Formats: structure tokens, sequence, C-alpha cells
């Protein structure tokens, strides 16, 4: 019934954080945790296909996106299953991490065990920035920190 | 049918390692790679239930074993899900990794995606040891390196 998954953020920088996922049988996922050494404003915030750190970041690959569609913010139709917006670090670089999602889930052909969240250098566009890579990455560029998605008790 | 994972693993010392996985159809789980780091000899080799890192190694939790069962070598009847014995390190500290299993799997209810691998301080006595440390760590003693399994391209 009641599904508990967490994720460790690390990166070659000072950008670090514990995200929390919990999914009720079929419900949404409600992600939690902190994010710390962060520039104040808003950070692309996604899961990546891959659960694979052989190099770094890099090597999780591009959104989950399991239903083949173009990028979008998590209130839009068309986004990767991945899509979770941004987050929001304050004047002291932290983000609190405050999301509830009903695309990604905990079991089955949407689970994101074993992938990898990703917290981005920059802002995403949520797919509206009328250039191709607003389409495939919201131009949220570099990867600052990474972490593979795991059962948690 | 055909399912790839990946773990890399990390703790406090010098030990670390990248392990391979791949299961076509129902066919066993092949587990590959290389471990740097080790003392010369045998260190126990397991998939622990959590894929949990916010307290290193320790958050794994025990070895995975869903069906309840007393700790053993990958040949014995008697075994948990994760129990895969043995690597060995020569006098250059490097175990080449080179497993079948038909107990783990990458999917369905023994899939071991989103937990964790630990390689181990001491050998495996395969729950031979006349003691109840045998009969639930193999008497492998403590966690040197660990990561979560990851879904790999
Ligand atoms: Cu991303
Ligand atoms: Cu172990
Ligand atoms: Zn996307
Ligand atoms: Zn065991």
């Amino acid at each position: 019934m009641e599904m508990k998954a967490v994720c460790v953020l690390k990166g070659q920088g000072p950008v670090e954080g514990t995200i929390h996922f919990v999914q009720k049988g079929s419900g949404p996922v409600v992600v939690s945790g902190t994010i710390t050494g962060l520039t104040k404003g808003e950070h692309g915030f996604h899961v990546h296909q891959f659960g694979d750190n052989t190099q770094g970041c890099t090597s999780a690959g591009p959104h989950f996106n399991p239903l083949s569609k173009k990028h979008g913010g998590p209130k839009d139709q068309e986004r990767h299953v991945g899509d979770l917006g941004n987050v929001t670090a304050g004047k002291d670089g932290v983000a609190i991490v405050s999301i509830e999602d009903s695309l990604i889930a905990l079991s089955g052909d949407y689970s994101i065990i074993g992938r990898t969240m990703v917290v981005h250098e920059k802002r995403d566009d949520l797919g509206k920035g009328d250039n191709e890579e607003s389409t495939q990455t919201g131009n949220a560029g570099s990867r600052l920190a990474c972490g593979v998605i795991g059962i948690a008790q």
C-alpha cells in the first residue's frame, strides 16, 4: 500500500541534499526534503531516465519520458513524466522541496525507483522558451547534483 | 525482455567499484564489474534491502530477504535473495566480479533495482559458522562501500 523512497544528491561542487518520496497505492507521489549550497532563485528539478552515476550526473541520461512527449512544467499536459519544474533556493542557498505529482510513481511503468533525481544550475523555463532546447530540458543547464532513487523503509 | 542495471560503490575509506547487471528474459542475472582498494582475500558481497544512503552503508538495512530465510551462500537452498557470496582481491586490491544468479532479478517481486550492493571487510562464511551472526551476515563484518542499484541503458 504505502511505498517510500529516498535520494541523496551529490555533485562535484557544494550542492547536496536529501529527497524523500511517499506514494499510497496509485495516489500522487509526495516529494519532500532539502537541498543546500544553491544560488538564490529557481533551479530545474527532474527525474532522469537512468540510475547510472558512472560519469557523475551526465550518465543519468535525459528526462524520464515513457510517454515520448516534449518537455513542459509539471502542470502541462505535454510534459515528460520526470518534469517536476523548479525548486526555489532562498538567500541562504537552501531549497525546501514540497511537490505533489501525479505522473511519477514508485511502482509500475511510471516508477522512478532506480532512476536519478537531478537539480540544475538554472531555472527550468517549463518548455516555453521558444528554442528547441526548451522543448527538451527547459534550458535548465548543467546538473549540479544528483542521486539514484532507492527503496526506503 | 532485456534489463540492465549499474551500481557505483563508495564508502568512507579507499574502496570503490562499479557493478554491472544484465538479465535477458527470465535468464539469470549476470553480474560483472571491478572493485578496488580491498585488502587481499575474500570479501562478502550482498544485496541489502534499502537503497538508502542517508547514513552511508548503515542505512541500507539487512540482506534483502523477502522469503524470511537464514543467510547462506548463493548455491544454498537456505539463503537470502541478496546472498551473492564472496569476491576476491589479489595483492593489487582489485576484485574482478563475475557472478551468475537466478534468485536475484532486475524486475518483479525479487527485483534488486533501487536496493543497495554492499562489499564487506571480511569473508562471508556462507551461513556455515556455528553462531547467530553466521545466520544473519555470514560474519562478513563491516560495510566498506555500497551504492544504490540503478536502471542502466
Ligand atoms: Cu533534469
Ligand atoms: Cu552485505
Ligand atoms: Zn523534461
Ligand atoms: Zn544474507
